[PDB]
């Protein structure tokens, strides 16, 4: 083993990384498919694609027409499959209730299509990877209902950027050196469906992430009022949350667009993207903790019957 | 291939039937292991153990302690692996809830061991296997729970057979003919844990049975007013459930017991079987079903963002 | 490579593990021989022996006759061997006065023997590994002592889990599903002398922890006032010192026993076990940090000699 | 991959300008190559007692010495840092962090070491020297953060910071337990100082499997860190952040070396100014930077290839 | 040298990453390759009034664009300069100096140049274009500082700069009286958008003896640099020191270009969204580092070998 | 095996003398480094080295620097790595607190370097090893604490000869034949650094010598009232003493030592000479004998918890 292969691949693909550093480890095969849509909000700016090693992150979209309430970028969960954890705030903390105590990903990847009529398909696209040192203060929990009102309880959560991080934070300044970065590619719109975007680790020694059963948290995580948001400040707590969900043992994917303008009109209504994502997971799993639907029943015979 | 395997044996297990009739099936170990003891009213009559082909099913036992409240027999079922029915009271039928939509046996059977002291570990057994014309008024519904209470909504239920089968019906006919069976054999119960009972299919073409994910019923099929059985008449109807539930291209194993006698006292508190019943099972499922705890966001992009 | 070896195999038992992962290490095998029953206050309801990868730790049984004080589980630790860490109170911190600077497990596990007379020699138990994703509230420290007094100042000390965990916690909900677990298996008592049960590693890459000279703690280590017990909340301070003491990258062994009953009276003592724990290590040292037993003459020849 | 590995154990090694751990664990990182001399002399103050030189692991620093004659104000040991080249971390107080300047997302080792020869006339050539490696445990109260321009000053707005320990470990801590009992540790020389030339300090590796250690952009710190008002040095307490600071900049899958000098005294007397050293340490490091780094572009390939404290120099 | 003679005058050339200048000039200098990829999009409110692109050898600027949909806040250009690159000064507010962060001592431009190509739909590609070369006789207030973010707030401390020209040039200035008379320029070229991307717009030396530009490590200013209240804008006046600063950032040794845009009107209508430019800026330069830089290390001896606007892309 | 080895081999040597004549023994490798000096007493006159084969004597070094209170010789000890015996006043005996049962040598030397400078490297020696025929009263127990104080509670002990014997004794009749005695060497002390001196065995069948736990004494062993010795007659229970710490399996090494004077002042301040001494052990212990920090539980389990 030297490089994770291609989510994508016609060919047959390993469903786990051959290397011995997770032993009797089960693969856990996530996608999402969704049409994504340039908002008009942010007019002839370009927007972003990012796609993060972040345990059920399928991707990050900055400025779509999905972005909940007053947030600047949405997020697409594999929450459907088992590999999220969740918000439990009557005990305040994150619940890892599908019982993964470890991870690490096989491959993980997208690919997006342009559905646009002939007389619509303008726009081009720049990608790169790129390695970040991310503080937690970048980070942040979203709620995969990508919804504009506050985590509840029981919500199902990932880990992604601060929309800001877009516009003037990390993924701006990457975003405007593009051409300087491993793996440069630019391309018109109109032809990126032809493009396997995967996610490249930076070690052949990939070592899995682990998850306790509860993390607690406390007033360093700050649960956002109306979003659907939770922020971090840069404290020892952060950094172990943010060491058990994001595996710096790979590189990210930034996608920038300079799609169609949406204006909300016939005619001029921005760039629509079928986008398919994949992260090929490798799971190992803790027993069953909830078994409130289990028939537990007594191991020891009755002396007698019940019946005298 | 021929003949099944034995699923007990340490010796390369097949997880499949070889034979291209399951395309694409998906194999499910489940195994129940408890402690049974022959209770004080049949006294010192014998007892039994069925193991049948019957979906979901450990293995029934005639006059333990842990008989439910008027019932003379215990099941014994593997609800927790996912390989049920369950009633739907509220609908009048049996719902595949686990969205099975084909089954067959890979491998069954039981495995006893004597758990008494060395002066109290008498008695001795028959054992055979056999092929009965069953009609569907030989079996009933059992709830799973094994408990005193009526069969309520949602219960999982196993088939097995009417407690009085036992007693004066068609087990009780084969228990007293045991030599004449196949498979027939004999011993002292200090021995038995040597024995590894399997069934035995009758053809090597297996064919599996199929199951509706509804299969509702009309008054063919009465519930117990106090206990946790139904019971069926033979009509086309209880015909149709019996071939779905009970694989008849398997044959069943009724070891009769001859144990010490349990007349509550001190020494005197019958014979102690800790049982390891495993049923390992090929299915074919149908897409889930229930999707209540799923999240399903439209795969369209908005037009333009919520909040305009 | 790939799985350690079994510490009771009396066949070419290497003493390190041959991955170039710790440089001149030194092997340290470290055994403990003793017997235990189950207690009256338990009754008739099931016991357990846990086998951790905790440093220093034989094994923990639940409700046997040595449980010290309040506590309802016992804690064997090695301590004799040089294998452990105290409580340095009046600094309020977990010394390292072994000085050991990392270390890994090479082989563990226990043995256990029935030693009742014949005709009392009934019983059984169910054994499985498993792989929770412990959380440190779920953890505590114990005195190695195993008295009914509070941990004083220099006590030595293991990690080990709380002791309610048996009875409403992780431990009681794996030991209610042990058939799902991975190595399951069951017998009788009688028969578990020719069992040896040994720790598995889940991954081939095992890492060694390491530990500080002092490890201070504040307020998140509760000392019991009564108990010699300590206990942990979940905070980054205390996952910090779980990962020193704990090795997760091995499993842990439950053994559920279904043991003859103790009411204390003649012929009902319990189920008496002979228990051969072993933990075979691999260490690495730092620096004697403690001379104080040493003579130091200065090195540099004195220009005259003292008497004149 | 020849180069590398004649760089990879021998720091004195001109064999490649691009050395690297050829294990496949850091894909397409940066090679960089840290040279300082300087002079290590005891100072009068310390007298006849016994002068220290550590090599530790520790990221940007080429060595630390215990009362020599460039110790700054009030402290007694001198650090040694590799400045302005690429691999230090500095203070920026206004935000109360710890700023990685140069973004270096992940580093390790390739290797590092020391060459000292005696440089006093014939007739002042006398003193002698033990030498040993270790792997000790350490706590971070006894470590401290310097600035690596080893002044007499408080340490203001960006200024460049390394890991040293603090100057006491050298009188009553770990390293004069260690110095005491030097016979008993792990590759033990002892010899004269008008020979030390001959020798290599190198800094071994305790595993064959190498992990980068990682490092954020900013790394914030509350009142854990004190900062002196008078000295250039900003002592830890044993908390969860120090902790998580002194994993980031202290490689521990290495050892430490400790010399241990017993050298002529330095007095101010005519023929007696103590011994005068010239050293030559050298930090091999291997990086992955950011993105946002300058030195981001000059990232290489690295693909998988197929017990003394002195060496013969 | 053949391929520095590549480099040189064709900056979109893959032939050396080492492009200099052999006329002896520069001593072991060091290259830099700087590229820029951006798109250029015509904003709603200039209108159908001309657009503007702007390349000139100021150092550390790709270009600069009038009225594109990238201008921030209240200023009408947009600035595109090339950050976290070693060859931009920044603003040391607190000391009130303009800082040579990278310390530069020696700079001048290798080459220079822009490709840019229309992505409309065919059924919205019309727009044509000028475009000219010029030696303007530049005055410093008509020059300022921008940042190189680009963006809509106050330059604060630390802040990346560029010298680009004031956004009124454009509309009422020098630039505006060139693009009026745009036909009696040099190397004059006209034609049609679509047809852009065959064109390579590249800076031209007036002299065949180009002599590198200095920097100081601070250049302190007085109040004749009015820094905006709220924009990341500074302004000069034509003093001594504001001379000093642009003969230091300006090279006067080169010529600028000047394309003049007639695109496809922006007004927000379905098919009437303004022309978009994908454009391919690159600067080559040489540099002469101070030996406290970073990037001093990687000198390379330089010794001696022995007027269109736009040609075929 | 023929003759043992040098300690200071670049080479790789034999932890054992492989002869089979102490199975399962361990090897203990003892380091002494420091500097000496001779004294102003001894003014013109030489000075003197012995190397022995006692067991945890380094070397004595005759009038050096270092020399306690009256007594003319110093010792220097290798008690800090756990093979002397010490000093039971309170059980008038030698006590071999280490648990040696059975110790010899397998190698053991010397190695000097002149540490002086340019105009000051002057001096010579003569070096030679010798067969002797000790009688008890030529030897003597010292502390190794080589202080100008009586023995005490505890002390550790050496045994050497008395001072003596170096200036009217069986030494200095050695001394002054050095020509004639096997294996004689002369040179400049500026050039004995390149000089590894080693002891030599007599026979080429080296048997251990044995020590008892508790080594009794009567009136024949004299404890100095000021000075750190004990002097021996010649009495049955002395010469047992002698056999049990002086190996006569080894010879010895004489260097006789003819330094640059030192007169305490600048410019003549002796000949400082770098000492590095090791005598590499083969050891059998017995077992430990002091378990006073032991952690010794019972056994056997209570028979019921000492809760009730």
């Amino acid at each position: 083993f030297s490089v994770i292969g291609n989510p994508f691949s016609k060919a047959t693909q390993q469903p786990q990384i051959p290397d011995g550093r997770m032993l009797e480890s089960l693969p856990r095969r996530c996608q999402l498919v969704t049409e994504i849509r340039n908002n008009v909000t942010v007019g002839s700016n370009p927007t972003y694609i990012l796609v993060a090693p972040s345990l059920g992150l399928a991707f990050q979209a900055y400025q779509d027409t999905n972005v909940p309430g007053g947030l600047d970028s949405s997020v697409y969960g594999l929450q459907n499959r088992g590999c999220t954890v969740r918000a439990n705030l009557s005990a305040t903390s994150i619940e890892n209730y599908n019982d993964i105590a470890k991870w690490r990903i096989v491959s993980q990847g997208i690919n997006l299509k342009l559905n646009n009529v002939e007389d619509e398909n303008d726009g081009w696209y720049e990608a790169c990877r790129f390695q970040h040192d991310w503080t937690p203060d970048e980070l942040c929990l979203r709620s995969t209902e990508n919804d504009a009102s506050t985590i509840s309880q029981d919500e199902d959560l990932v880990m992604g950027v601060i929309s800001s991080s877009f516009m003037n934070g990390a993924l701006n300044t990457i975003g405007n050196n593009m051409v300087e970065q491993r793996g440069y590619e630019s391309g018109l719109l109109k032809n990126i469906h032809k493009r396997m975007f995967q996610l490249h680790n930076n070690t052949s020694a990939i070592r899995p992430k682990t998850l306790q059963g509860q993390f607690n948290y406390g007033s360093e995580i700050t649960f956002s009022g109306t979003e659907s948001e939770a922020r971090f400040t840069d404290v020892p707590s952060n950094r172990q949350l943010v060491d058990s969900l994001w595996h710096n043992d790979y590189d990210c994917i930034l996608i920038k667009l300079y799609p169609r303008e949406n204006t909300g009109a016939a005619g001029q209504t921005g760039s629509a993207l079928i986008v398919n994502a994949i992260q090929n997971l490798e799971l190992q799993y803790s027993p069953t903790s909830d078994l409130s639907t289990y028939h537990i029943a007594n191991k020891r015979a009755r002396m007698v019957e019940a019946k005298l």
